[PDB]
């Protein structure tokens, strides 16, 4: 009875909860995993740009540097995927 | 050859461009048609709980107050659906 955008979201917090530990946050190495298992057209279409976006991702994506991503930093690193796709949407090149 | 994540981000965007205008952002009619065809069970959630979503959530959203919903605030608005559903996986009551 949802929706496919409820889905979305609803996937979206089970697939951030695939990867935390007790905390509630995700670290470094899973991350890296994450990203690996989850975007990796998205990380091929970096490489071929010149870009390994694993080697900084936690790095910028860890605002608060307690070297954990929370749940409000794993929303700001769907943003900027997001945010690149929705550029590409209007000619930018992938991962740009 | 996409994953379930990548779809779901593409599929963000396409939803976004079914409700812009021609400068690319959402106005306000749109946005909350947009709610209502995309969040029913969220939306009837809220209503259960005596929030009526739709009320306030153009003018919480629209933070340059240029009467549009522009990406950066269309991905805001998905945030905060997603602390929602994120916070009732935790034990939260929804439209928390
Ligand atoms: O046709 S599919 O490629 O299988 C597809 C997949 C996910 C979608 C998400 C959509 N909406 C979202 C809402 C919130 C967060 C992410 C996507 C809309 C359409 C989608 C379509
Ligand atoms: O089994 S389903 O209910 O049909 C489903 C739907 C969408 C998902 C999105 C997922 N990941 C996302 C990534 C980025 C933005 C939104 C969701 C993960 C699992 C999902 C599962
Ligand atoms: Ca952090
Ligand atoms: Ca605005
Ligand atoms: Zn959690
Ligand atoms: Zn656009």
């Amino acid at each position: 009875s949802n929706t496919q955008a409820e889905r979305s979201i609803i996937g979206m917090i089970d697939m951030f909860h695939k990867y935390t530990r007790r905390d509630d946050k995700i670290d470094k190495p899973s991350l890296l995993t994450m990203m690996k298992e989850n975007f990796p057209n998205f990380l091929s279409a970096c490489d071929k740009k010149g870009t390994n976006y694993l080697a900084d991702v936690f790095e910028k994506k860890d605002k608060n540097e307690d070297k954990k991503i929370d749940f409000s930093e794993f929303l700001s690193l769907l943003g900027d995927i997001a945010t690149d796709y929705h550029k590409q949407s209007h000619g930018a090149a992938p991962c740009s």
